[PDB]
């Protein structure tokens, strides 16, 4: 690989390179686009396209002041027009934006002058500044387009550090440095995002020198020991793994069953042995957040509590020593993405724990994208954001976000809890920080009393990189390790 070219592998690919359809599962949107705000090495809110902002006392009015030295990749200037268009596009239900929920509380967007936009809200939404980091859209290209289907989505123009060059689908996306980047000089002139979902192949291509960097599963990490072409950077993350219950399932809809299944698992055993202390035991989805109550009940590893719960639910043990109810065995499937060894291994351990308490389960391992995980009995799932606590909680747990009911929802297990709904809505619409913490405490407590998941472990990630690489900075990563390329414009060899 030439010195003026950077090649990075990422596991997840997106169909539309457009902030409006961002699902925190990609690395290319933050390359092409830039938002009004951004985050530094410490996850602190920093100015990006917006040079500064003022927020009204009641949190309903945002005055945003824009930089005037920003160009779109087509040489067209960034202005307040783009901001009004972008935000109005996110809000428009006809665009089916994946980030619609972050913009739904917006009343109006006013252009006061070409560098000053005034945003008014129906209700407070303190995550708004975090939400505005997502990336602005070019008005002059998309004004007369169908955002859902526009060819723009496969030929994007943004204000980010990198320009779109060409896209080989299922292969790679190539970028070139934005010569007019306002924030900083983009160091490496060529950037290739290579799509590799198989970690063994990712490891092999590193050894081959076909790619410069990738996130490598901990089980494969020992392979790069003694290798001198590579350094290893350990990164913390808000990413957790869990078992998603499908509450449509005849057995998993029952509360007593889900509580019993939580009692059956020795998460410390899992973390210690399977993850080699590259993790810690998870109990709820906000344990890296300020919203963490650090004062919550847990389901502690206790098989007889588990078995006793199942009897209470009305299950009788049979001659095989497996629970049955009204003539039918307590049986369901555990699906895992076969391309993710950690998930397959976790599903395998879960199956073994469940049998020891007389629950029959079947592990189904299929490649990511080959099946609909919102229709399987249970699924080894993952989520987690280092940003506002609302971002991977509302779409994931709130009942209106049921994916069967909402095409842009992330509630794949069809979970419906009234207390979760109220707590998340009030938390996302409350300005006071301490009051927010109280509502997220309610949320966590509500999750305990009616578990949608079996929370398992928060993950650390390992970045394996060409040792010739300069300028890499670590920070708290999100789900799938998204964000490890956050400062890639500083990268050079
Ligand atoms: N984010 C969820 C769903 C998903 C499927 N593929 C990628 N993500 C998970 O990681 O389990
Ligand atoms: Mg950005
Ligand atoms: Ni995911």
């Amino acid at each position: 690989i030439p010195k003026d070219t950077l090649i990075i592998a990422v596991e997840n690919e997106i169909a539309r390179i457009n902030p409006a359809y961002s699902e925190d599962h990609d690395a290319v949107i933050n390359l092409v686009f830039s938002g009004l705000t951004r985050f530094d090495e410490n996850m602190s809110l920093k100015p990006d396209l917006a040079k500064s902002w003022d927020i009204s006392k009641d949190g309903l009015v945002y005055d945003i002041f824009l930089r005037d030295d920003v160009l779109w990749h087509d040489g067209v200037k960034f202005s307040a027009d783009d901001v009004k268009f972008s935000i109005e596009a996110f809000k428009n239900p006809k665009n089916n934006s994946s980030i619609y929920v972050n913009f739904e509380d917006i009343k109006s967007v006013e252009i006061l002058n070409p560098s000053h936009v005034k945003i008014t809200l129906f209700k407070p939404y303190p995550a708004f500044l975090d939400a505005l980091s997502i990336g602005m859209l070019p008005k002059h290209l998309l004004e007369n387009e169908n955002l859902n289907t526009s060819s723009f989505n496969q030929n994007p123009i943004g204000t980010g550090p990198y320009k779109f060059v060409k896209w080989k689908k299922g292969e790679y996306v190539e970028f070139k440095a934005n010569e007019h980047f306002y924030l900083d000089k983009v160091k490496t002139p060529r950037l290739i995002i290579k799509h590799i979902f198989d970690p063994s192949i990712a490891s092999a291509e590193l050894k081959n020198g076909k790619i410069d960097a990738a996130l490598i599963d901990v089980s494969l990490l020992n392979i790069f020991k003694n290798d001198e072409n590579f350094g290893i950077l350990r990164e913390k993350s808000a990413d957790y793994r869990a078992l998603m219950f499908n509450l449509d399932n005849e057995f998993l809809k029952d509360l007593k069953v889900r509580q019993a299944l939580n009692y059956a698992v020795d998460k410390e055993s899992i973390v210690k042995n399977l993850l080699h202390d590259y993790a810690f035991v998870a109990n709820h989805p906000l344990e890296r957040s300020w919203a963490n109550s650090k004062n919550f009940k847990i389901y502690k590893y206790d098989p007889k509590k588990a078995e006793d719960l199942l009897v209470s639910a009305g299950f009788k043990k049979n001659k095989d020593g497996n629970f049955e109810k009204d003539g039918k065995i307590l049986e369901f499937e555990i699906w895992a993405m076969s391309n993710d060894p950690l998930r397959v291994s976790l599903a395998g351990i879960l199956q073994s724990e469940f049998r020891k308490i007389g629950v029959v389960s079947k592990v189904v391992a299929k490649p990511a994208g080959s099946f609909d995980y919102s229709k399987v009995d249970s699924f080894l799932i993952g989520w987690g954001s280092p940003l506002d606590p609302d971002f991977h909680t509302f779409r994931v747990f709130e009942s209106s976000q049921d994916s069967a009911l909402n095409d842009e929802g992330w509630n794949f297990g069809h979970y419906h809890d009234k207390k979760v709904d109220i707590a998340l809505q009030k938390a996302r619409n409350t300005s006071n920080l301490e009051e927010r913490k109280k509502y997220y405490k309610d949320f966590i407590d509500a999750l305990y009393e009616n578990p949608p998941f079996i929370f398992l472990a928060y993950l650390d990630f390992a970045l394996v990189y060409n040792k010739d690489l300069k300028g890499i900075k670590t920070r708290t990563l999100g789900h799938h390790g998204v964000g490890f390329t956050w400062n890639v414009y500083e990268w050079s060899k």
